[PDB]
């Protein structure tokens, strides 16, 4: 019944409930402020799933890009459904592009303090034949510091 819900049904997605339901989260995040609308946070929880099986660049672009700008203020759930997006997401369906931004999203978590991300970096290349591609060699030595 809700949008998210709809659209993340099989052939359920249409271009016309999507883009309506996208800029009413956006304007509520407007409205309301950074990390203050739940139905934001819906349409993060949403991209996260649907960009898995159904990828789009200029949706994908927008998530991480909405994603970064909340973390930079502190409200961090768009990053963390962007890191989910990215570790199980490439787990089912490897892409380069994506991969390489993975890597580069990484860093900068772990260089801001956290390990959301990195973690979600190991537990995905941990089991993965990308581990044997070219990786970041700072975020190699990152990874190193994760011994058990």
């Amino acid at each position: 019944q809700h949008p998210s819900h709809e659209l993340l049904k099989e052939n359920g997605f249409t271009q016309h409930v999507y883009h309506k339901y996208r800029r009413r989260c956006l304007n509520e995040r407007k409205r309301l402020g950074i990390g203050q609308s739940q139905e934001m946070n819906t349409l993060f929880r949403f991209w996260s799933f649907f960009l898995r099986d159904h990828f789009n660049k200029k949706m994908y672009e927008e998530f991480k890009q909405l994603a970064l700008e909340d973390a930079k203020e502190g409200y961090r759930y768009g990053l963390e459904c962007l890191f989910r997006y990215y570790s199980y997401g490439l787990e089912k369906k490897f892409r380069l592009d994506i991969f390489k931004d993975f890597q580069e999203e990484t860093v900068k978590d772990y260089e801001a303090g956290q390990l959301y991300g990195l973690e979600k970096f190991w537990a995905f290349l941990k089991y993965s034949k990308a581990k044997n591609l070219d990786i970041d060699p700072k975020l190699q030595e990152y990874l190193g510091k994760f011994r058990r």
